[PDB]
């Protein structure tokens, strides 16, 4: 039985049998106080004693938040679906720790993607349990809000600030800063990492002052705050409490009166409405997202990047090799997971209107330009493969080059992957690819459970991956010393080396999407 | 190993055979015909042309590398035996060139850019493709040892092609 | 090499074989018996001390490396065991700085020496001895992996000890 004393009170947590071995979970640990009633839209509230022993054996509540119904009975989709009731009351966290407990071990601590309008903590893809049995290190993870209940803004008012569920991951940084050696944690050897939308808050905690002693260390799979949907401005933000409020015939004239009348209304009609704030969006829409609130961020993170104010350590960044397929059969015409979805010209200039709203017609012109001058136009997958390479590079991959290339110049050691395995298992079909979101099972070690079905070339990726992760997050860099592997240079402006992750054999290579990103990146910004 | 290391010593085999047969792994039933292939082109080709190049650079003359990497659609040889040796060479001629043979647009492309690239070379020394937005093809220099990729999607920059078994032929085997 | 590396395939036993009995040459009868001290020596101590040696200093800090090679005029151990394992000890402690002792007098002047350097390396984090016109003890690099020779005559700084041996401890065996 174990139980383990916190600075709040007692908790208990379970043992679980890993590869022939144990780790000691404890599931669904609360960290702030309900965010309920009057304190909904608000800055998290820290937590007071319990006493009392907190039974920490299973997953908490999820944040409320949309669903994706679009294909019902899909695995590859619905994987990605909360699987505990969700409810307000969701401000918990988990912590995995190996058996016996360790001494002062290195903290994993995982912030979910999901556009920063879905995700949670509990899903089987995010669980922590083989990292913590194979490389002995301790995972934290937390759910924080998302949608309006996250994210919604009203600049400056401290009734609807903007960035509550990035003060909720940092209310859990804190909790991991205080309580963590009580687990046999190293609060001092803490690394953050997270995916996309997750790993664009992982490089907003980089950027926030009050971020910067919670944390040692930064992983960023497919995101970066610079990417075009990671940060809402202040313009759109405005418009958008507004016309949530309108929505919810909760319009008024004093604004704390919107706030009022929105905290009355219930949990279902604020998530009914969020998908209409905005006149046209993208399967990529992120509708409620961090803002420029002065306070977690302090001016526009581009300035903030660029002129060099952000937290002075190592960081590790990678990108998958396909992308922005994912999104394409959430709206793309001619797109579907069940055919090759061979599109035409007409199509694929359809389909930028779906990704690039407006956008004058002179940008979209360009983006056809640059990317369809074929090699030669014989190929018929020519157009499909040209849209889900437009919307990831645009999307993930130039955006995570920028930023990398943007903080190296500032004296750090940072290192690139590109990460290029499609799972012997993913359900979605052959065209799509390498997809979004495919790395997180093997960096979490899933294909390390041979019960599982994964290939043994998988199993020997996945041990690697975890290996080269953990000594990141110990020691600031990302090798595999002792077999015979590729030695995994530091990412400089100039060479721009990165190594790529496939089952047969990684390679070091230079100036990744050289010509593409030069277009997203200089040009495209018409 | 006996067939194309007449003798030899047993000691000599068993060192190829411990350098080329560690599966990752020993799953793929290719594994082993895999490994023959390339025990006999590193030993007989490619190691001792990157060792000349090697070589040769070092008193300061512009060397430049190529891994050619395309099966050509027409090869009357069976798949498993890959990109052939002597199979560029119809490449560097320019058959392809020729739409009445039945290769691809994308093998007359490739064709027409390599016959441009050693056009190039020997009139002026520099093998590069300059007109249409081509990947530039650099020195090759011992210390970074970059070398061109010639392929119908796209070519990249490498370096150190296979370090690991050159190692062993150019340092180790010369048992 | 069946007493000294259990198991160690055959293979891994004929490779050291290989590395150590390409006899210059085969006349010398004393050739199997240093060939034997030399690889366990060489396994056990010599390039594990050196491959330390490297890596710690690559990380900044000045390292300093020494080669023992004095026989003590005491040794009850025979002559063809040379300068042994545990030998340097005495040196290092005074011991020869007794006269009363039976050490002869180039003994008693190089612990003399061994001891100001131990000493200085402790106090100041530099093995010189500053004072008698000595070799001057360079800081070992990667690179040029620089060492002092410790015996009675006078000390060398040489380069790379066993560099061809422990390239194949260090790099190939760990078969
Ligand atoms: C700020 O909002 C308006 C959209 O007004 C909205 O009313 C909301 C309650 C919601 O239902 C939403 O769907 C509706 O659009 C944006 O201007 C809109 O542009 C289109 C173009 O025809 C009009 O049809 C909309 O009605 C028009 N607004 C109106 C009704 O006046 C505006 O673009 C947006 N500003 C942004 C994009 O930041
Ligand atoms: C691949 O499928 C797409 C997706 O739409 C279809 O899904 C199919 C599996 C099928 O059940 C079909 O009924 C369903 O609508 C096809 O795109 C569609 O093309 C059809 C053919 O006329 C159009 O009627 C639809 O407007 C269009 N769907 C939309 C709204 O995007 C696509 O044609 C098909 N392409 C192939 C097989 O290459
Ligand atoms: C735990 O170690 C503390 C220092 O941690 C450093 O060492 C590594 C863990 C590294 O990743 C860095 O994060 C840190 O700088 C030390 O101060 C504590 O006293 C230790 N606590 C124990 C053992 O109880
Ligand atoms: C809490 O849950 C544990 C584990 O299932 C159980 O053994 C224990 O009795 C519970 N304590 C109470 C009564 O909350
Ligand atoms: C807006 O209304 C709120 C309701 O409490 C009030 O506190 C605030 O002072 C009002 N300000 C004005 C005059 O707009
Ligand atoms: C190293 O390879 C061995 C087998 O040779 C494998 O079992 C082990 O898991 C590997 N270690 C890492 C961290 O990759
Ligand atoms: C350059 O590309 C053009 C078409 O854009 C092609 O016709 C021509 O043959 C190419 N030139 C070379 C030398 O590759
Ligand atoms: C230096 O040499 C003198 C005699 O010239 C000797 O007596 C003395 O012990 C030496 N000092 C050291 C530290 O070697
Ligand atoms: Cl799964
Ligand atoms: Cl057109
Ligand atoms: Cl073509
Ligand atoms: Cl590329
Ligand atoms: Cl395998
Ligand atoms: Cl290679
Ligand atoms: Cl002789
Ligand atoms: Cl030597
Ligand atoms: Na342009
Ligand atoms: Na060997």
């Amino acid at each position: 039985d174990i139980i383990i004393a916190t600075k709040n009170g007692k908790v208990r947590g379970m043992q679980l049998t890993v590869f022939g071995g144990t780790v000691t979970a404890f599931l669904g640990i609360p960290y702030a106080q309900p965010p309920l009633g009057r304190l909904r839209f608000k800055k998290p509230q820290s937590l007071t004693k319990w006493t009392d022993i907190w039974n920490a054996t299973k997953y908490a509540n999820s944040c409320c938040q949309n669903i994706d119904q679009s294909f019902p009975g899909f695995h590859g989709s619905e994987m990605w679906n909360p699987n505990t009731d969700l409810s307000e009351d969701c401000l918990y966290l988990n912590v995995w720790i190996p058996a016996p407990k360790p001494k002062n071990a290195t903290v994993l601590i995982w912030i979910y993607g999901g556009g920063f309008q879905t995700g949670t903590s509990s899903l089987h893809v995010y669980d922590g349990k083989f990292l913590a049995r194979v490389e002995r290190v301790i995972v934290v993870s937390m759910n924080y809000r998302v949608g309006a209940l996250g994210f919604l803004a009203l600049p400056g008012n401290p009734e609807a600030p903007g960035n509550m569920g990035l003060f909720d991951q940092q209310l859990a940084l804190q909790w991991v800063q205080k309580n963590i050696a009580a687990f046999g944690g190293n609060p001092k050897s803490v690394t953050l990492f997270g995916e996309s939308a997750g790993a664009a808050s992982v490089s907003l905690h980089l950027l926030s002052p009050g971020s910067h002693s919670l944390f040692t260390r930064a992983i960023l799979q497919s995101g970066s705050f610079n990417a075009p949907w990671a940060v809402t401005s202040l313009y759109e933000a405005r418009n958008r409490t507004l016309n949530l409020a309108k929505l919810t015939g909760c319009s008024r004239e004093n604004e704390t009166e919107i706030i009022k009348c929105l905290r009355n209304k219930d949990p279902q009609e604020i998530l009914l409405n969020e998908a209409f704030v905005v006149p046209y969006g993208t399967p990529l829409s992120v509708n409620f997202g961090p803002t420029v609130d002065g306070d977690f961020l302090t001016d526009m993170p581009d300035i903030l990047l660029e002129l060099g104010q952000f937290k002075k350590t190592q960081i590790l960044v990678g990108v998958n090799k396909d992308e922005g397929t994912a999104f394409l059969v959430y709206g793309a015409p001619g797109f579907s997971k069940d055919n090759n979805s061979i599109i035409t010209r007409k199509e694929f200039q359809e389909g930028l209107k779906i990704f690039f709203p407006g956008v004058s017609e002179f940008g979209k012109e360009s983006i056809l330009f640059h990317y369809t001058d074929w090699v030669d136009d014989q190929r018929p997958e020519n157009y499909r493969e040209a849209l889900g390479d437009v919307v990831g590079d645009y999307n993930f991959i130039c955006p995570a080059l920028e930023f990398t290339k943007k903080f190296s110049e500032w004296g750090n050691n940072a290192f690139f992957y590109y990460f290029e395995h499609r799972s012997s298992k993913l359900p979605w079909p052959e065209w799509m690819g390498v997809m979004h979101g495919y790395e997180i099972e093997f960096v979490f070690g899933l294909p390390l459970e041979r019960r599982d079905q994964y290939t043994k070339a998988e199993e020997i990726l996945s041990r690697s991956i975890v290996k080269r992760w953990a000594n990141f997050a110990k020691y600031g860099n990302p090798q595999e010393t002792q077999n015979n592997s590729t030695s995994w240079p530091v990412f400089k402006s100039t060479e721009q080396k990165y190594l790529t992750l496939n089952t047969e054999s990684t390679r070091i290579m230079t100036k990744l999407r050289a010509q593409q990103c030069r277009f997203w990146t200089s040009f495209f910004p018409v």
